[PDB]
């Protein structure tokens, strides 16, 4: 019994069950699209901007906890995606790129938007930034080769992957062959037995332990087995600024965010050695990570790394016990062996007023720009993963269109974008496509007329020498929500702002509200960082 | 012995190519060239809302300049989002260089913010498929080199884009003045043999029915008076590629329109009917668009000529007789030389009408991909030399929006308008905020027809309907969308609003935006014949 190539491919990730597929079009794409409609299990999402899709399929993926995938056409439909799958590459999120390809029969021609090495050759511009980037040679060589993408994206550290289609073998027939994912795929890797015990036996001479917390632990989904190992041992929880949301940080145990835009109450704890153990589970230790690499963060005694990917041990300190092994099944080792034992406005008050309002249950997603400084800071995330700032790549736009994303994932949870007006210009569009397909989202556009953090390194770094930042007219986002189909708010007073706050959330679609914000403001951590 | 920074000697050198603008959106470590920008006080910058716009805006205003644009990014996202513009500098040709900077090199491996190495996303080696030199400057010392080494190399043999990656720590390090002329590290154009010359002259001389297919090669090299004082010292017509179309005057009486996609059946007929001996063929890649998909009727009885600078084109997907690898220009200053000493909603079709019976003979008209392909290659008569903008090279949609900016910072004193579908303008839409802001007067004419018009046609005369793909539940609102980014705009339901918007656009000097309600089930010119 058979069927088209790309008949067979929807099926296999069917299988993987990936719910939409965000993209835009093309000729050499349409026979993807007669197929994902042939089905009517997964379904197409028409975007604005290829970028805006994977954006969508990265912001999917990263809360669904499966696979996100994005489609382009030949050509430019490739390269427009390119930033989305960069930041899903920086971020070790699974994100499925499918591209078209000419046909066979016009490689070397000059075919029309030609993607191949004598044109614009999309898989050697996707190689840097995916684990893999490949043409399928042949219709037959499909079922393995999708299959092989989809075991590479979620093993390991996960990450993006480019698969480029040729639109003639697209609907060549091959056997139906469709696997169940665990049948062509491995599980995760625990640590030794005698690392567990090691650190096992570390925590308890500890005089002053505690606990770094990266992004690795929403890859892992390990929040439940980090509130177990922290409560049972006592040792307070550090996030990274990126790995916010992964320990409730209402609890006794918490001290907030270590690094850029940082609590100093994690500030202290870690950075005046009184530290001797120090476990570091799922992170880069990248610059914001560490406060630029400080010196101090080193403990005393020893230090503890767990993370996935072996290249990320001991890069920028050295380690003493260096766990390569997911962090869930690191730690629910660590749990059974120790149990075993047993012995305009101020943004300051906008979050304030979003803290307030927010359901328990609501997905902040933050954007890049002064919006990081005051969402790491100021906002508390108690839900465990409800907290989403695309810090690998910090790419503006990230958010505006990735929360569409991450609402289709968790229909029946609030979702909330907090974003800079000039990201808004980058990616804002996609408001149209929540639009037309009813994904209620709030959007909160922190407008103040421009491009506020770099406004702030000219005066601080090149004694306002020029503006390169500014505006001379500041976009009206409401003007804008009202022609894409938007509901909108003003607000340039607090109270006008939780007005529309549930307002919006009462709205049942989407929603904008225009937040008047001064572009000299000073936001939290910028000034140590200066 | 005068030293300044790399920074300073990187832009001073760009002024020596008479640079004008630099399109880009500022970051942190690309901020030593801004300060540079700024206390030279020649080239502007031009701030730009999102980085494919300004590699756009580059674009354009190189094509129109004639010079070289010039495009910034910052590390990481700012330099991928540049990307799709400079694989539109390559695939048609056009010298852009883009420079993307790089945390400095004490970062290198350690998780830099937005590491752009081999160890992060590897700026250099994603732009390297997609521009004819992308490079890192290793040292302070060698921008002076690798700085003239870029402008050599994007704008000599074909033209294209160039990526250069600066370290943000080397930027400001001193270097000794070392500024060129842009003759002293960049060679002229090459010239054909003179043997080649007089046998194509004898070859013209004893043809009976010769024909020249003139593409984008043409505007590259300048060659419009030459090309059109060839024709009319030779008496044989002129045929352009699609993405050539004001290369040659077609309100002359030796014109034959486009041939290819979208073209005229007076093109086709005498190209493909059969009864040419000698076809010339100067400028063009003879791509798909460009040969109704290769049709073998095109080779010629007699002899095939193919002029064009880069050799690797030539004989590609016909066989030659006559191959030439030089200038276009000066191939046809030799070929005159050679023979004279011898001495022997509303229907889009309307909307252009409206607009060539109003818009000024000199407007530079830039199109965008979709529909308006069809319509502008098709009903749109181009009367002035490389008043035409289109880029069908890599066809990306949203190019002609924002490179309609960039045009017409290049030509000040000329009328621009911008002929774009819906779907285009909401890509790239954005950057009109970049216009009003600078006050640059460009107008837009949106073909609003809700959606994908090609795509909906695909569906239609593709896949019968059986899914739809391609328009909106809810038409974007493009003048609301003008208003808020403080454009002026004006909505055309009828044929004489549009007269009326048009006219009153072209008077007030300022952005506008013109939004045409079109049918999308209207099939444009020269889709009919593309389906098989
Ligand atoms: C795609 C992309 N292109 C450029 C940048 C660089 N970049 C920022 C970085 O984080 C570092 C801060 C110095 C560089 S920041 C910021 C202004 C945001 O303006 P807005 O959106 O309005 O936010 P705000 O006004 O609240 O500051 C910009 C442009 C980027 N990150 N991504
Ligand atoms: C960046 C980018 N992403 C996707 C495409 C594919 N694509 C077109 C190509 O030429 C081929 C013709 C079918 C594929 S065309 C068209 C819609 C026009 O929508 P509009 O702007 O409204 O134009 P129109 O209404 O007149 O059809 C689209 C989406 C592209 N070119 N570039
Ligand atoms: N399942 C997992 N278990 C443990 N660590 C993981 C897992 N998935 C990814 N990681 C690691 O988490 C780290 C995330 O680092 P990054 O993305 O830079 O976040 P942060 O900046 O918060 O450290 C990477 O080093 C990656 O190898
Ligand atoms: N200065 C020049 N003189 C002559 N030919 C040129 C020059 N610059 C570029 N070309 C040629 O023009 C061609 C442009 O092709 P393309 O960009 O596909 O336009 P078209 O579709 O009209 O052929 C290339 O083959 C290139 O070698
Ligand atoms: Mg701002
Ligand atoms: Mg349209």
């Amino acid at each position: 019994k058979t069927v088209t190539a790309v008949e067979l491919l929807v099926r296999q990730m069917e299988a993987e069950g990936v719910s939409y597929v965000f993209g835009i079009p093309g000729g050499p794409l349409m026979p993807l699209y007669e197929a994902i409609f042939s089905r009517k299990k997964i379904q197409p999402i028409l975007t604005k901007h290829e970028e805006g899709a994977a954006f969508m399929a990265e912001g999917y993926a990263r809360v669904s906890g499966k696979l996100g995938v994005c489609c382009a056409t030949t050509g430019p439909g490739a390269t427009n995606a390119l930033t989305g799958i960069a930041c899903a590459y920086s971020d070790s999120t699974p994100v499925l790129l499918l591209t078209a390809q000419v046909g066979t029969a016009a490689f070397g021609k000059g075919a029309l938007q030609e993607s191949t090495v004598h044109g614009v050759d999309l898989v050697s511009i996707f190689s840097p930034i995916t684990k893999l980037s490949v043409m399928i040679p042949t219709a037959e060589k499909m079922g393995e080769m999708t299959r092989r993408a989809l075991r590479t994206a979620q093993s390991g550290r996960p990450g993006p992957i480019h698969l480029n289609i040729p639109a003639d073998i697209a609907k060549h027939p091959v056997p139906l062959e469709v696997f169940p994912p665990m049948n062509y795929r491995g599980g995760k890797p625990a640590p030794t037995i005698m690392d567990v015990v090691r650190v096992a036996e570390l925590i308890f001479h500890a005089k002053r332990p505690a606990i770094l917390a990266g992004h690795g632990i929403e890859c892992a989904k390990a929040w439940e087995e980090l509130l177990d190992f922290a409560e049972l041992t006592g040792i307070p929880v550090a996030t990274t600024p990126k790995g916010k949301s992964s320990f409730p940080e209402n609890h006794a145990l918490s001290l907030g965010v270590f690094g850029f835009a940082g609590h100093q109450k994690a500030t202290d704890y870690l950075l005046s050695g009184d530290v001797d153990v120090l476990i570091v589970i799922g992170s880069s230790l990248g610059d914001w990570q560490t406060n630029s690499w400080d010196p101090r963060l080193t403990p005393s005694v020893a230090l503890i790394q767990i993370d996935i990917d072996p290249m990320e041990i001991g890069k920028n300190y050295p380690v003493d016990v260096g766990i390569n092994a997911d962090a869930s099944e690191t730690l629910k080792a660590l749990i059974l062996c120790i149990r075993s034992s047993g012995k305009g406005i101020h943004p300051a008050m906008v979050v304030e007023a979003m803290q307030n309002r927010l359901p328990a249950d609501t997905i902040l997603f933050v954007d890049n720009g002064s919006c990081i400084n005051w969402g790491v800071h100021c906002y508390l995330a108690q839900t465990p993963g409800a907290f989403q700032i695309g810090l690998g790549l910090a790419a503006m736009g990230h958010a505006v269109a990735a929360a569409i994303g991450g609402k289709l994932a968790a229909p029946d949870r609030p979702v909330v974008a907090l974003v800079g007006d000039a990201a808004f210009a980058m990616n804002g569009m996609e408001i149209h496509t929540a639009a037309e397909y009813k994904i209620p989202v709030t959007w909160i556009v922190l407008n103040n007329g421009g491009h506020g953090l770099v406004h702030l390194f000219e005066q601080h770094q090149f004694d306002s020498k020029f503006d390169i930042s500014s505006f001379r007219k500041s976009i009206d986002f409401c003007k804008m929500a009202e022609s894409l189909g938007v509901k909108s708010y003003r607000a340039e007073t607090v109270e006008d702002f939780d007005a529309a706050l549930k307002g919006a959330l009462a709205m049942n679609t989407p929603c904008l509200i225009d937040v008047q914000v001064d572009i000299d403001v000073l936001p939290p951590g910028m000034k140590q960082r200066f």
